[PDB]
Order: C-alpha cells, then structure tokens, then sequence
C-alpha cells in the first residue's frame, strides 16, 4: 500500500491526505516544496493497513525524480480540479506518466476533487467517468474540505490490493 499522489498544483492532492490521515482541512494553500512523506498504520475496510504515502509538488520545476517515486509505489492517485479545466486535461499526462514506468502492474484512482464548488464547476461527473473508462483507470469524485469521498478513495484503493 504504497501510494503515490500526482497531479497540478493546487488541485487538493495534501488537502485529501490530511482530510483522511489527520480528518482536518484548512483553506490557505501551502504549496509542497518537494515530495513529502507519511507512514500510517490504519484500519481500512476490515484489515489493518500500512499507509505509505509520497506527496509530491505539483509545481514544474519539481517533477523531474518523479519516475523513481512512480516505480516505488504500488498505487497512483491522480488528481484534478473539478473547477478547473486543464488540471483535469492534465491527468491524461500524469496517467500516461504512471504507465510509461509500470504499464498495467499498478493500480491507478483518477480523483475528481473539489465538489463542494458546486457552482463553479467546470467538468462533468460524466467527462471524469467517460476519461477514467478510457484509459482504463478506477474514478471518484471527493471534496476534502467537505469530507465526501475521502474514506472511499483510500477504502476503494485498498481493496484493489
Ligand atoms: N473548496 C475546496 N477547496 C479545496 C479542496 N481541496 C483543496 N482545496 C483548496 O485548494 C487549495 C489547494 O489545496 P492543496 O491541498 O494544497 O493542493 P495541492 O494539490 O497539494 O497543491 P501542491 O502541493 O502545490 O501541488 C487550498 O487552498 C485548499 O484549501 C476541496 O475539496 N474543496
Ligand atoms: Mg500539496
């Protein structure tokens, strides 16, 4: 249960650890410098777990070790903005990323977060499910500022293990 988080900055990738790890949220963003770690033993759809966790920064000029990180972890969880357009036209090259390191031996959840700003959304639960079918990777969609979907996404990636 070694997981990997990628995806553009800002879209929630620390926001859904804390929410599950620590069950907090805040509003102000503090931007990962770097690719941060956390191990966590948790008892997850009726086994106990060992959480291992890379955080990484969704800024560019931090994505170059990134391929090191995506060999290392046995789950990739690609996030977008459901607010935001090119974080989700995004995920195609983060998934495309996770397969070039390890093709089809890896389990993959691409997240739509954020739906809580349900007015100011700007992709379609449908486009989510419709990409996510495509390229052949699990879906869901959470906010980790309202708590919806955050147990499921771990839950769901741990019983695909
Ligand atoms: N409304 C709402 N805001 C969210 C949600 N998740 C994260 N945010 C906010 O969006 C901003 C970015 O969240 P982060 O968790 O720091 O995003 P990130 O993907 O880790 O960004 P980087 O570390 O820079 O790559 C913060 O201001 C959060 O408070 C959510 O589910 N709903
Ligand atoms: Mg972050």
């Amino acid at each position: 249960f070694k997981l990997v988080f990628l995806g553009e900055q800002s879209v929630g990738k620390t926001s859904l650890i804390t929410r599950f790890m620590y069950d907090s949220f805040d509003n102000t963003y503090q931007a990962t410098i770097g690719i941060d770690f956390l191990s966590k033993t948790m008892y997850l759809e009726d086994r106990t777990v060992r959480l291992q966790l890379w955080d990484t920064a969704g800024q560019e000029r931090f994505r170059s070790l990134i391929p090191s990180y995506i060999r290392d972890s046995t789950v990739a969880v690609v996030v977008y903005d459901i607010t935001n357009v090119n974080s989700f036209q995004q995920t195609t090259k983060w998934i495309d990323d996770v397969r070039t390191e390890r093709g089809s031996d890896v389990i993959i959840m691409l997240v739509g977060n954020k739906t809580d700003l349900a007015d100011k959304r700007q992709v379609s639960i449908e486009e989510g499910e419709r990409k996510a079918k495509e390229l052949n990777v699990m879906f869901i969609e959470t906010s980790a500022k309202a708590g919806y979907n955050v147990k499921q996404l771990f839950r769901r990636v741990a019983a695909a293990l």
